[PDB]
């Protein structure tokens, strides 16, 4: 068997292993085959447990692609359930510090299967030859060294696809999450939809765009919220905008339209960027963070949306309000979202985590692309 | 007993028998029926099976009007559950093929009930003396023969009620349906809210307009799509043009609002009748189809909202993707909005039938109303 | 169609209608019928409640009987949940009375059927014809007038079938509880399994056997139970008189003097230590189900096999009255056996725990040993 | 891995793979064992589904034998649950033919497990390559010829073991039902624990012990049931046949010619009355299970110890064929028990009500009595 | 409040709370009391976990005794669902030595509720001031010291009640299992219903009845199991001492010298064995529960009626164990009976395969068949 390849998508969650394929010498009848023919374990950290396969079938695709009329063939598809225990590719270790295990899996066909030509073909059983991470494989790793010196900022960069080079298109930067700090380059890109969001094919085919998600290392954040008044650029932040920078001399970007949003800790970190570099970005999308009230002045022209649940137990929603309530009384530009007590437990999630439903509602992405200076 | 009469309703998923209004010759007393005093029942297609009844009430109306305050009388309604194995008045048998049974039911009052003035009603078994096919029995039934000569052309269509006659108003287009192809005159209407969802008093209010439900027949498709690129128009679509020419002929019709919205191969249906006739029509909704890219630019101009699910297995995504992004980048007047994985199979929808939330989507039937030329 | 009628049968908790049987005027096919096709309803008390059928079959006997080789006949059988909430005959009304709704049903054909002919009966409604209530059918009904006290005795009494008369037989004679009292003469068969058991074509066939099971009237009692307190041991007339039919019964009948067994529950569990300890001469054996006890009185009954039954939770009758007998007769050398079910045993079975009379019918140990006992 | 041996066992439904046994080339603590490391499933009839591993552990014996203390071995058990649709090896055809599917499984280990050496024996996946049959392999395959009658008439016996040679024991003679029949030799002994039963070690150990178990051939059957609409009471070739293989049973071997038993069910019932009423001089005491009957002849089996089993509504063999061989034993001075299953009993149980073979053979009471029987 | 008593019982898997008394200053109506106005909790070990009340009523008795009739008095009754986790008065340590849990419970009436004069008692919480151990009770504490060994023996002895002292009555001793073994001599009466079932009023009643119940030392055991790796069949100290209290027994007790029965299970059940072997003369019948043998001695036990009892599936003490000593004592001429509970029996009913005890102690022939003993 050339290859067995988990395939990892980002989940509002967070980044989950969500199929394995698997790809045989041969052409296999997906008609014929079926759950109950193969078994997926992964590993954690020295048992494996199960992962429910809830699909099978076959292309000579190699992605996830179902076709009815042909149901075939060099390529076999197991979909894995994203409600599995250990389906998450990140665990939260006991800190704002998360981390991303190598990813184990053991993967058998367990009885024969049918090919297209009514063959058998025999059991076999393999870890995996492979990973492939969706949407995440198209952001470019790049490092910057704030020289003078010397902060070290990796990030990632969504370079839109294939989108006639004399016109210039939107920057949407991205700042994580206290808890995709570190220095890997992936954390920030796969802990939740904040960057990916942006890059899938739906929203790319109507507004082509570049993203941008720098990653803070550790012990640091994007606004002097984790080094002590919170509400001051980090070094971090202070890094980013020079990324901004260089990205425009660099890419047929413009100038008109960067857009920024972030997440708790890149939540104050966007607050803190739009008060500090006014003249910079088109719009912003601060979820469940503060900001300095006595700069509001600074912004009443930016368009912002405002994210942020009412029962956040790490950031208290007024820091949202507080914005929100002078930024509304002094001329605006401001819209607010409050989540109701309830209304996250309800759909299954952290009332912290109000960025799953943010970044999954429409009317937001597309408000956004309408901004401009 | 003067009438036990069915009563269909088309519902996303389809036409489906929803009551059985039963007609007595004397007065009933609502407040004391219950579900447990009667059966209905349903032949398929040689066994019955039951049909859970989830209300019961009354009313000297007869249709499905429950007051609390006269809970009566000389009609009885029997409601039915939607979610019943055989509620479905149409069998998807195997091709791209459906066909819609006769209805065959038999009814009883099990027990003796009471009537307003404290008598008995003593139990009865009948089969139905009636169907009534709500708002689908408010489409005209017509045929066109394209002469010259002569594909026959069945069609449905709704003139709106009633609604001053010294005023034009909008043609709203509906293209069905591979599944519904056929010569009845019926499926076009009942597969899916299509045609009816433009009906239903909530929309025509406030938006008082024409349907039109054509019926392809056999064989044969909109665009050379089932013919062979598969983007021409064929004989079935050319000659709804002509139907459209016969109505503005014929009717009070505003010729700068004729919207086309269809499905899957209505979907390739709608693209191929905008980029073929691109005067014509005002705004076009397109769901889960394709058509020719390299004529995008006759339709720059056309207000239009894509329509397609991700996991489409059958009509893949790309088709919806490649015209909406080289609509938007030669300046567009386009939306898309293109369904997650997993969000259809979440409803419990197949993954291609991406027109039933669109058509439940409030926001688009307003939308498609602001349009005009 | 011919009839409808309701089968009634008597289960450890009482009388049950068990199944409807409905005589079409052809024959039909079982093969082809199926339980969603009719429907079947009680009333209580002014609307009705669905019995679930949990088969159906037919024959051509018209009772219960089923084989799978001609599953045909003018009776079509709706055999019916017997764990519906309402299938007992018998509603317990206050304080210690019970009573037998008259029974009122509803049946339906729902759908054309298909017949041997054929090929097709029509949809029917209908209330029930019939009764047929299976195994008290059996028990002819009599009334004793006692000549030397007034008091009138309704009793019910089993006569075994082709058995030899020149042969004599045991008579098993079973006192009902406080609950059964009446002057229905249906009651005191219908409660439990105390009179119907003995007559069971299963025992019967190895222990041919007459069952004997008298009334007692509203307002009195097999001992002086419930007509004194002071000591209820003593004979009542309901008792007294049920002695009388028995040597009535002894005088019209191939019954063996040597193997007069007595047994009753509750109120008829009294009855029993009563009885035998005031007629020693009278009865082979005897199984006092939950009663109590004149404990002064067992030297008379030292030779008497006895088997009692309590359970040790009993809220109604206190487990201690069993005991005390059962010390007593076993320190004197005995012929006496105990089960007591344990606290908890009868709830975990879904009995209320004061229905000891239960379990008790249904141990083919118990029945089996009663029928070893002679003089 | 040296080999995956499916282990069979007859359950009162008949025999079952309850067991897989995988000799691995090391031995193997099964300690750090668990179920969902190892997969097991059938095929039927172009597809497999799961056998259900209920627990993992280790052996050195190669059987099911587990100790807490040592879980360890070149043995891995992976017991299977009972209750799987798929676990039965005989599968019900038509009309009244079973038939044993050839086994076909496939087993799956499926992560890599630690061993005592170790440290690691990596997934594999195969074919069984043994079944073993537990109990049915201890009794010897043998086919007789009748030399009156021509018919070859295959039998299953089993020889006590580690018993005196000088000491005589007990027959017991076992006829299997219709469905059972065939020529494989093989069916009569697992289609449910009518021959078995007698030779598990629990009771062995108490009543050593020999059982034959004659197979009856396709076509026919023990009495004039199934080849005659007169009177099915009569002796058939397959019986006669089984008579003459007893009498060599007790030339070859130290059976004692006062304790020949038998039982049979329903086809094996008739049988076992037939086989008593012709040869009453043979049997010592006799279970007819579900069968029928020559009333005229119960005078000749007057002095036999029988204990008659039915089900009040088996739906194949009317219980009244019990009924009226019991009956007349009774009037005439017997010898005779009867325990007939209520309506119902058997479906509370999950049986179908025709089995009831199943409580039968699972009632210690009938087993020990048997055993205390003789002439 | 004037007291919350713990009730414990002991049920087969040892001894449960059971039921919480609280006796309240005044009477109180339990007609109108509820399950919901009260709380019961346990500690484990520092969090409290929910006992789930199950009834609520009162009495005047302060046990658990409840009639319908006077539901009524200062003693309220809550009773506890014996399935709760956290029910369970002793938790098994490791290796083969198990520990009783100081008892710890916290109790509340949460809502006021209404007495007899009345009509308000206040909610209160409370810790429990007094267990009260429903059977053990009746069991006398001794100590006895072994005047040949000096080794210290704890025992249980029940002495029977209202019975004549003129006439003898049976001894049953029980020797408890390894988990059992300790000092506190409460363990080897509470672990299982290997003692108490004999001091049961079902019993007693019937047949009365001394109980002797001894404790063995953490670190030894009944016979030379747990001391000597060579035969665990020979009597060691804690043994020979529990003979010397027999013999106390005798001669302090109106004891039958010709009716002193032995039990015991796993450890006791190899203690019954070794017991026996070593002192034929002294008991009349034993019934040993998984243990073991010296299989060259069954021939002076040859006239001692035994009844053996073994789990197929006993991953502890292997079956063959009882097997070994069943078919000797069988084909020497026996007086011997063997129950062996089939694989799966026991996990089924929710038992470990080991304790076979449980549903030994449960079978009422059992017991009927040893008090049918002596010489």
């Amino acid at each position: 068997v050339k290859s067995v390849t988990l395939i990892t998508k980002v989940f509002p969650e967070g980044e989950k292993v969500c199929a394995v394929v698997i790809e045989y010498p041969v052409e296999i009848d997906g008609q014929k085959l079926s759950p109950d023919q193969f078994s997926v374990k992964v590993k954690t950290g020295d048992t494996y447990s199960s992962r429910t396969i809830t699909k099978v079938y076959a292309n000579n695709s190699g992605g996830l692609s179902f076709s009815i009329f042909n149901n075939r063939g060099k390529y076999v598809v197991l979909e894995l359930s994203t409600e599995d225990l250990h389906s998450n590719t990140i665990v939260f270790g006991p800190n704002f510090l998360n981390t991303r295990m190598k990813l184990d899996y053991i993967v058998s066909q367990l009885v024969p299967i049918f090919d297209v030509d009514g063959n058998e073909v025999e059991p076999f059983t393999s870890k995996q030859t492979d990973e492939k991470h969706l949407i995440i494989d198209d952001f470019l790793a790049f490092t910057f060294k704030d020289p003078e010196t010397g902060v070290e900022i990796p990030y990632r960069l969504f370079v839109p696809k294939d989108v006639n080079p004399d016109r210039k298109y939107p920057l949407v930067v991205f700042l994580h999450g206290a808890g995709e700090r570190g220095t890997d380059n992936y954390l920030q890109v796969a802990g939740n939809r904040g960057a990916v969001v942006w890059a899938q094919p739906r929203y790319q085919v109507v507004h082509p765009c570049f993203v941008l998600a720098p990653q803070c290392p550790p012990n640091s954040s994007w606004s002097t919220l984790f080094t002590d008044n919170p509400f001051n650029p980090e070094k971090p932040l202070l890094a980013v905008i020079k990324i901004i920078r260089k990205l425009l001399d660099e890419y047929n970007i413009d100038e008109n339209r960067i857009y920024i949003t972030g997440l708790s800790m890149g939540g104050y970190g966007t607050w803190t960027a739009i008060m500090e570099f006014p003249e910079l970005f088109a719009a912003a999308i601060p979820i469940c963070g503060g900001g300095d009230v006595s700069k509001v002045e600074r912004i009443k022209d930016i368009p912002i949306w405002v994210f942020h649940a009412e029962d956040d137990p790490v950031v208290p929603v007024e820091n949202s309000r507080v914005l929100v309530k002078k930024l509304a009384e002094i001329g605006g530009k401001v819209r607010y979202t409050e989540y109701e007590k309830g209304f996250m437990e309800k759909h299954g999630w952290d009332p912290h985590g109000s960025w799953i439903p943010t970044y999954e509602n429409q009317e937001a992405i597309e408000w956004l692309f309408e901004q401009s200076r």
